[PDB]
């Protein structure tokens, strides 16, 4: 049904300095693979092939990474390490393809989404931002769940998150009637920015994860910085707009500090890792 | 006077995979900047001038980030955020050089060193593998410790630091008629490569820094591709050399259970993110 995510990635990662002076932000490293490898892996568990890197100039360090390096592949050989062989061999299925197109100038997010109306064409498409991880623990991912949601329903989905009362002004929040449950979709007539910490609409927080369809970018070349929040806002004129709950957790490593929180998080659930690790932290004092 | 160092940069990082598949396993982020920055910032304390990046065609990212960003500058005086472009050139003084050399194939430290012989001229010089962190608080770091004595000395120095006796077959280590005080140096008769869990002359590992005469150029262009511990064998006949051990804490960034300790034991101590950072782990159990 749903086969294409595109991952806008032209962003200069200021709030991320000087980490992201020289590589990009999406190639940090949490625990021991950049962060884009998450982002990428939520897609294609979740039942995307088409990955759409909406990318700049500095960034090719990432189209890289989905991509067969001679030079490694032939050293790690000749010493037979070839179990870390087949890592770097097959970081996406055989069936997943990596796409590239430019953010020629940076012109926010909007603008970034816009400029995969050629390779998105008449399909609906999710978006992900992949400042922002999610992690899963039930089995089947937010993402999974949502996109089923706009196989029935037909309507463009919205992930949020539920925040402390007093904390409702750092976030774009929906407005909605009631709250629906961890993993449940309800309508939305329209987000506010950073809405004041009594007079909210709610409790939940654009997180940055979306399914919409091909309409969308229509209306992106119509919106009076291109704002997609204004472009969901036209949308709603026409067509149903509800806001999928997430179960599970996100993290910010768009900000050097919920970063550390990621490294933290994914290093204790780390398969080989975890074990060594949650060791070298109750060492601290 | 020693005001000059070799820092190799030109390995593949295999065994820190695949973090540094497509990014340098010293552009990898350790709390909120780079590893390498770390052993610079460490240099320059001990009176570095000239910075001779030994590196490989996979390494721009390197070179950049003691560059202008033009984007990112420029950028950010339209924004007129003082702070992240405060974050972005101060990297080192106005008066420390970084110039490039080319390791064309990777057979070996010694055949880095030696890339470098053009440039290190007549003169003494320091040698700090990136892959090893250090850390002092002591107001004094262990190189300039051991440049304070190949100055007044006039004997090379290789730092070391005790290892349990039963992983001295992981490390070259040195032969010493006794172990040298944390913060002293003693003659050495050799080093071994790995040597057999039983013999092994000492518990002390060979780290990662070393200063040296110019003339060791001489005798890395006759070895038995190129092993260092060779070419101080065939100067530890003509010349004095001296296991310097040292006072500060140890990180290898090449292992990753060794990059993680780091992002916990430097970010406990960040300027900024240290007292919110810590408070992200007190939250944990
Ligand atoms: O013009 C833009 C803005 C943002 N984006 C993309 O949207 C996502 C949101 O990016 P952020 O809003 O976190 O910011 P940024 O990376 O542009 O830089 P800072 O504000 O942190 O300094 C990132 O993944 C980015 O690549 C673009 O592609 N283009
Ligand atoms: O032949 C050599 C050996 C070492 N080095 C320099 O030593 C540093 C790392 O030494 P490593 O031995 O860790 O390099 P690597 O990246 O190949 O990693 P392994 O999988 O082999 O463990 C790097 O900074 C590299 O440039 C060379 O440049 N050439």
């Amino acid at each position: 049904m749903i086969k294409k995510a595109v991952l806008p990635v032209a962003g200069l990662g200021t709030r991320f300095l000087p980490a992201s002076k020289s590589i990009p932000k999406e190639m940090v490293t949490v625990v021991d693979r950049p962060a884009i490898e998450y982002v990428v892996r939520e897609a294609v568990e979740a039942g995307i092939e088409q990955i759409i890197l909406v990318t700049h100039s500095s960034k090719a360090s990432i189209e890289n990474y989905f991509d067969r390096n001679f030079e490694l592949e032939t050293t790690l050989e000749q010493k037979k390490k070839f179990d870390l062989l087949a890592e770097i061999t097959q970081i996406v299925e055989e069936h997943v393809s990596v796409i590239s197109v430019r953010q020629p100038q940076p012109l926010g997010l909007g603008h970034a989404v816009l400029c995969a109306k050629s390779v998105v064409g008449e399909d609906d498409f999710a978006v992900l931002l992949p400042d922002v991880l999610v992690k899963d623990g039930s089995g089947q991912n937010d993402l999974s769940r949502m996109i089923s949601r706009y196989n029935s329903s037909q309507a463009a989905q919205i992930m949020v998150e539920a925040v402390p009362d007093h904390l409702v002004d750092q976030y774009g929040i929906v407005d909605v009637a009631q709250s629906p449950n961890e993993g449940e979709s309800i309508a939305m007539q329209g987000i506010v920015e950073k809405p004041p910490v009594g007079a909210a609409p709610s409790n939940l927080s654009v997180v940055g994860r979306y399914v919409l369809p091909a309409k969308i970018m229509q209306l992106l070349e119509n919106t009076p910085e291109i704002q997609l929040t204004d472009a969901i806002a036209m949308l709603q004129d026409t067509d149903t707009v509800e806001a999928y709950r997430m179960q599970g957790q996100t993290f910010d490593c768009g900000s050097k500090l919920g970063y550390l929180k990621a490294v933290l998080h994914y290093g204790l659930e780390h398969p080989k890792l975890g074990m060594e690790f949650k060791q070298l932290i109750l060492e601290l004092k």
